[PDB]
């Protein structure tokens, strides 16, 4: 058993986007990488009843990219509102030991807002994955918008998992005005508007207790006009979709990088992609 292992996630807050082409790209896998472990995370509108019939092209696409490269998709879990993904290099897996557990968590009556979680154990270490959904006008067990619940999270259990990633859009967002947060972008001062985000605030109210964001050197991944690299500055940019890691059992997880995918224009939001090394 290994002494060490690499997470590829991705998470894009898409909306009504079906999957794009090139997934290479999405994933981290276009300069020859092969990750360990692969999770992708989405949020948007319709994945469940699929009006535009649409699943079947993620399928065939995603299944025909990376079951030629060794993975196994460990689960895909659907809402109305979100997506979540989990692949794993076949190589790894004992059906015996694996104990693949996926939850949904739910807040509304409208089933729209809460997360997923899914996790599994190899070498006797077990992954969580998280994603999250909630919208601003939400009544919720917090008393904030932020897309955080308890019982999303695997390191408030008895038995903490080993690594425990939370990806996808938290409803943490930038709190200053437009103009003053647009030139922060052009000035490149990523840490000076980063003073303004709202996950320091969400942890300050014990939310994400102990979740470690990697340092962000990207600018704000929302809100763009479509296929430009041009900021709607009808909404105050910000940082929309995120990575979250931590341990419950002190295992080292280092990030190695942690990037928006500014070559995915279609959408508002820019996909958000980070890669880690964590040491079993
Ligand atoms: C960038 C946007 C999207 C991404 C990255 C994405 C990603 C994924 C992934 C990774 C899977 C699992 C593929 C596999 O089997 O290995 C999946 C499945 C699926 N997607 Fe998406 N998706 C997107 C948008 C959508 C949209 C707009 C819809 C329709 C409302 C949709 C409907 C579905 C359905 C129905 C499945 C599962 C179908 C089945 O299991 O038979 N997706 N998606």
């Amino acid at each position: 058993p290994p002494a060490q292992l690499s997470v590829h996630t991705v998470s894009w807050n898409s909306g009504h986007e079906r999957a794009p082409t090139n997934l290479e790209e999405l994933l981290g896998l276009n300069s020859g990488e092969t990750p360990d472990v692969i999770a992708v995370a989405v949020q948007g509108f319709g994945f469940q009843t699929d009006k535009p019939q649409q699943g079947p092209a993620c399928v065939k696409n995603f299944q025909s990219l990376l079951t030629s490269k060794g993975y196994t998709k460990l689960k895909n879990t659907i809402t109305e509102t979100m997506g979540l993904t989990v692949y794993c290099l076949e190589k790894h897996l004992d059906q015996n030991t694996l104990k693949n557990e996926t939850i949904i968590v739910t807040v509304d009556d409208q089933k729209k807002s809460g997360g997923i979680v899914t996790s599994f154990t190899i070498y006797n270490k077990r992954f969580s994955f998280t994603t999250s959904r909630m919208s601003d006008e939400d009544v919720t067990s917090t008393n904030t918008k932020y897309a955080y619940d308890t019982r999303l999270d695997y390191s408030k259990k008895d038995d903490p998992s080993d690594f425990l990633f939370w990806i996808g859009d938290l409803n943490v967002r930038v709190e200053t005005n437009a103009t003053h947060a647009k030139s922060l972008v052009d000035q490149n001062n990523i840490d000076g508007l980063m003073a303004f985000d709202q996950l320091k605030k969400a942890k300050e109210q014990k939310l994400f207790d102990g979740w470690t964001e990697p340092q962000v050197t990207f600018k704000p991944t929302y809100k763009f006009k479509p296929n430009t690299d041009e900021y709607d500055l009808s909404a105050t940019p910000s940082w929309t979709d995120r990575a979250l890691y931590k341990s419950g059992t002190g295992k080292t997880i280092q990030p190695l990088s942690y990037n928006s995918l500014t070559n995915y224009k279609q959408t508002e939001h820019r996909p958000v992609l980070a890669k880690f090394r964590v040491t079993l």
